[PDB]
């Protein structure tokens, strides 16, 4: 049962076993880390568990400008060069797609509802962790296979869940008249950390060689756009943060 102490003392041992032994074969450490991720999500939100992964991932391959030496080892031992660059990207993306169709589920209820500020307090926290989890991952060098295109359609639902989100705020800006702080310090955080090393990574992704990429750019102008519409008709100026 996800409350007993038995699941914690097997989460502990699962995560235990994840941060000592190596065990350089792929199937393994896949459904090793599938059980971990299974275990974890019915007892609290992966994102933390998404966020040292993606550190060691970006420590273990290294990063696109060759020039960043990085290693955070600590963190999770089933992490290898030969393990972490074909297999271990597409699950914790996968996990990632999931949190952000969770997201989704909830922007579509309240949107729908016009329970309301303590829900948007915990999708900015999950938006946010999720985005430095993003921020580690985008800075990394992936073989381009499927994890690649896995990443860009990720990414282009991350976006899309930003767009609905400061949809819903131009929906409700007229009724309350204002932004939460959080929310300006979220989307703050997409443009000064986000946004610049997303375009960095637009041309990391389209000089290493078809609709993804297009995706990308109109998700991320159309973000942009409906910003624009927002700091119109929010009465607060988002685009001092922006450039």
């Amino acid at each position: 049962e996800p409350s007993s102490p038995q699941f914690v003392q097997m989460l502990s041992w699962t995560s235990k076993i994840c941060k000592e032994n190596s065990r350089e074969d792929a199937l393994f450490c896949k459904s090793l880390m599938n059980l971990l991720f299974s275990l974890h999500v019915s007892y609290k939100s992966p994102v933390i568990l998404l966020r040292d992964l993606s550190q060691d991932i970006h420590g273990h391959l290294g990063d696109i400008d060759q020039d960043v030496e990085v290693e955070k080892t600590n963190h999770f031992a089933i992490v290898n060069l030969r393990t972490a660059a074909p297999t271990v990207c597409l699950l914790v993306l996968s996990q990632a797609e999931k949190v952000l169709e969770e997201v989704d589920w909830l922007i579509t209820k309240l949107k729908g509802q016009v329970p309301n500020q303590p829900v948007e307090k915990a999708i900015i926290m999950q938006l946010g962790t999720l985005l430095t989890f993003f921020h580690e991952l985008v800075q990394t060098a992936l073989p381009s296979g499927s994890c690649v295109d896995t990443l860009l359609k990720d990414l282009c639902k991350m976006y899309t869940t930003l767009t609905a989100l400061v949809r819903y705020y131009l929906q409700v800006c007229q009724s309350s008249g204002g932004i939460p702080k959080n929310m300006e310090k979220l989307v703050k955080l997409s443009g000064s950390h986000l946004t610049p090393l997303c375009y960095s990574f637009i041309s990391y992704v389209q000089n290493k060689s078809t609709k993804p990429i297009p995706n990308l750019i109109f998700a991320i102008e159309q973000y942009e756009k409906f910003l624009i519409h927002l700091s119109k008709k929010s009465k607060v100026s988002l685009m001092q943060h922006m450039k």
